[PDB]
């Protein structure tokens, strides 16, 4: 058996390599929010707080991982803390997600009612409140669900552990079967289905607002052909008082709302014109909404488009920081699934455990990378903050 410091010196070296990056990268997040004006929204202000969470791992969290790795003797309670902190860590940036989520839901649904829903005073509170569950819940352990009443008295004996005392080690002290049902189960993997489910309802809002853009589109542009092969002045009226229908829906800044009240008062003269028997009066009369769709209507068509694929590309950005965080994140939990469900299958190999908890660990690396790659606001201030100072 290999002397267990060598092993144990990769590991702590590898750990004090992440806490580095975590907190640099996080840090620069955090001061990215802060300066920019345009990064101080309601969602940003749950990056923050995810941001927060991740400097608190290479802070705390990792410091406290080198020291449970070394067993070292302590009264179970006090190594519970150590233990369960991540766990409270993990279980903000949980909320902090699913907080994001639904905040994309809320502005792809009803952005005219978000900036009244989704305010920063009401953002805070969230953050607040979601910071004392998730102490709750990851310290629900110290609460009594812990394993300090059944200490292993003959690993305790071994290293010389004073009365009320244990060889602090996560598996040791924390049950198995919290890990799995309460806190992977419960309070991780389902909070992460919820997410899944929130992002696959923003994209089809999205991809069914684009579908009615161009639906309306296309009506006024087919419908428009109707009126010119038009034969009866009725046939314009049944075309006209289509194009009213879906110009009044479509209505739902300054210049978009000008070109909208010319196009529905061209509609309403060449109806008129068709009520009176006017077929060829109206086939002019409805030539000139020609003029108001490229001067207005074809520009707010391209804004409420690009609007929505930035909400579409703004999403798919979000929505891969909680896949990096499952596929950082799920390792850990799927073996401890193993220990818990699988008695007869031997126990994940040390090397393996503290692969997994490394890689757990690197989810708090990722986050600033995929925002100076995917959000070009961090992007570009990542840039000036850097440029100027470091
Ligand atoms: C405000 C923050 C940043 C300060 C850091 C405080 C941390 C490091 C403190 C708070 C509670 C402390 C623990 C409380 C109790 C015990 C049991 C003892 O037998 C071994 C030390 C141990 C396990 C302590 C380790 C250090 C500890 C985790
Ligand atoms: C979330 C994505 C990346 C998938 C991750 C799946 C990983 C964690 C899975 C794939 C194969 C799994 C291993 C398959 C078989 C064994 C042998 C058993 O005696 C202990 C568990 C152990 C060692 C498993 C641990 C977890 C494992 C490594
Ligand atoms: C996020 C997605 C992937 C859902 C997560 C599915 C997890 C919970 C699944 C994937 C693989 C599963 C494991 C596959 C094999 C075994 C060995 C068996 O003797 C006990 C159950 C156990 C240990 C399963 C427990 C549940 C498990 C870990
Ligand atoms: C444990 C170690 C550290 C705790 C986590 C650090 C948290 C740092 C807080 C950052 C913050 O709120 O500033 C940005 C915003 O104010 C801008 O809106
Ligand atoms: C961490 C606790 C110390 C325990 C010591 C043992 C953890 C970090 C907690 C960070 C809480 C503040 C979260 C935050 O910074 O978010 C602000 C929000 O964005 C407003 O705009
Ligand atoms: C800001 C703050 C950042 C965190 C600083 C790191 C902290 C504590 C974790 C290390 C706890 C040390 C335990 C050592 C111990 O008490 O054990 C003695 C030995 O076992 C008897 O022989
Ligand atoms: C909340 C929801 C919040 C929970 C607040 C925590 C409620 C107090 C729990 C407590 O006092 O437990 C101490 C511990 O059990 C001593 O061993
Ligand atoms: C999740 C989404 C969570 C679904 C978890 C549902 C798993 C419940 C089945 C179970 O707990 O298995 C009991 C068995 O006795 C073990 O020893
Ligand atoms: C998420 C769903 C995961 C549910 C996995 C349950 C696995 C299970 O039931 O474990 C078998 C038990 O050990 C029988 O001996
Ligand atoms: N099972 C487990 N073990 C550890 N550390 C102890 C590693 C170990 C496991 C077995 C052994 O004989 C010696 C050492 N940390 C752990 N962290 C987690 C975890 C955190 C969040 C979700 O799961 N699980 N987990
Ligand atoms: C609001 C921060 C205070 C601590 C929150 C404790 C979290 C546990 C309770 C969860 C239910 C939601 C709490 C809401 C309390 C404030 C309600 C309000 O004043 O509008
Ligand atoms: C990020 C890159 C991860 C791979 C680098 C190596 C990281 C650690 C793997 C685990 C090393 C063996 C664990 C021994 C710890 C111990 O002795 O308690
Ligand atoms: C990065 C610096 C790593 C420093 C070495 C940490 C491991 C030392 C040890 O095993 O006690
Ligand atoms: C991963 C880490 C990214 C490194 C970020 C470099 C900028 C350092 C200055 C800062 O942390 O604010
Ligand atoms: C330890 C972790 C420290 C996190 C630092 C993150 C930087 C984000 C801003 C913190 C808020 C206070 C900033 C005021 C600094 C002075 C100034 O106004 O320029
Ligand atoms: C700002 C403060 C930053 C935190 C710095 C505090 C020191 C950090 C951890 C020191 C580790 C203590 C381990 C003691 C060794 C146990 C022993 O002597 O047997
Ligand atoms: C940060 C300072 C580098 C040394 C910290 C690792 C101490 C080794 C150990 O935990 O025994
Ligand atoms: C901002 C400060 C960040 C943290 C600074 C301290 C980092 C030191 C690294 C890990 C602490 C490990 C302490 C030693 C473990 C206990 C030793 C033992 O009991 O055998
Ligand atoms: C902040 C600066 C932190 C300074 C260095 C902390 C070094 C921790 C050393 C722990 C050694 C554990 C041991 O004695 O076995
Ligand atoms: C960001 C700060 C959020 C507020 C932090 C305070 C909320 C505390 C919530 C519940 C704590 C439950 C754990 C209590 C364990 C006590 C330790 C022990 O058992 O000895
Ligand atoms: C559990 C995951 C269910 C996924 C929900 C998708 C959203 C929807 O209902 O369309
Ligand atoms: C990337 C590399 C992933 C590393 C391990 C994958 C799982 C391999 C099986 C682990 C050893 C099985 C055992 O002996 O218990
Ligand atoms: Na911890």
């Amino acid at each position: 058996g290999a002397p267990p410091i060598m092993g144990s010196s990769v590991y702590i070296t590898v750990e004090l390599a992440i806490a580095v990056l975590a907190i640099l990268g996080n840090v620069l997040v955090c001061w990215a929010v802060w300066l920019n004006s345009n990064l101080q929204n309601v969602t940003n202000y749950f990056v923050v707080s995810l941001a927060a969470a991740d400097i608190a791992v290479g802070v705390l969290a990792i410091p406290f991982a080198i020291t449970i790795s070394t067993g070292f003797c302590a009264a179970c309670h006090g190594c519970l803390f150590i233990a369960c902190f991540v766990l409270v860590l993990t279980q903000s940036s949980i909320f902090s997600l699913l907080a994001i989520a639904i905040d994309r839901y809320i502005a792809i649904r009803i952005p005219l009612r978000y900036n009244g829903l989704v305010t920063g005073t009401r953002a805070k509170g969230i953050i607040a409140i979601c910071w004392v569950l998730s102490f709750a819940i990851g310290l629900t352990p110290m609460l009594g669900w812990n394993n300090c009443g059944q200490p292993k008295e003959g690993k305790n004996h071994s290293q010389g552990c004073g009365e009320g005392q244990v060889a602090c080690l996560f598996e040791d002290v924390v049950p198995m079967n919290y890990m799995v049902y309460f806190n992977f189960f419960a309070c991780v993997l389902v909070p992460l289905l919820l997410m899944l489910g929130v992002y696959l309802r923003i994209f089809l809002a999205a991809r069914r607002q684009l579908a009615d853009l161009e639906d309306n589109w296309e009506t006024l542009n087919d419908n428009l052909k109707v009126i010119e092969k038009a034969d009866n002045a009725a046939q314009v009226k049944d075309a006209l008082t289509k194009m009213r229908a879906a110009a009044l829906d479509a209505q739902k800044m300054k210049d978009f709302r000008h070109g909208f009240d010319i196009l529905v008062g061209q509609i309403d003269d060449a109806l008129k014109l068709a009520n009176e028997g006017k077929v060829k009066e109206a086939q002019a009369a409805a030539e000139q909404l020609k003029t108001t769709r490229n001067a207005y209507i074809q520009k707010y068509l391209e804004r409420a488009r690009s609007t929505l694929q930035k909400e579409v590309h703004a999403a798919k950005s979000l929505a891969i920081i909680v896949g990096l965080f499952a596929l950082c994140w799920l390792p850990l939990h799927i073996i401890n699934c193993f220990t818990f469900f699988c008695p007869d299958c031997s126990h994940a190999p040390l090397w393996l455990m503290y692969l997994a908890i490394v890689l757990s660990h690197t989810n708090s690396v990722v986050n600033p990378f995929i925002y100076a790659y995917r959000i070009r606001e961090f992007r570009q201030t990542f840039r000036k903050i850097i440029r100027s100072h470091v």
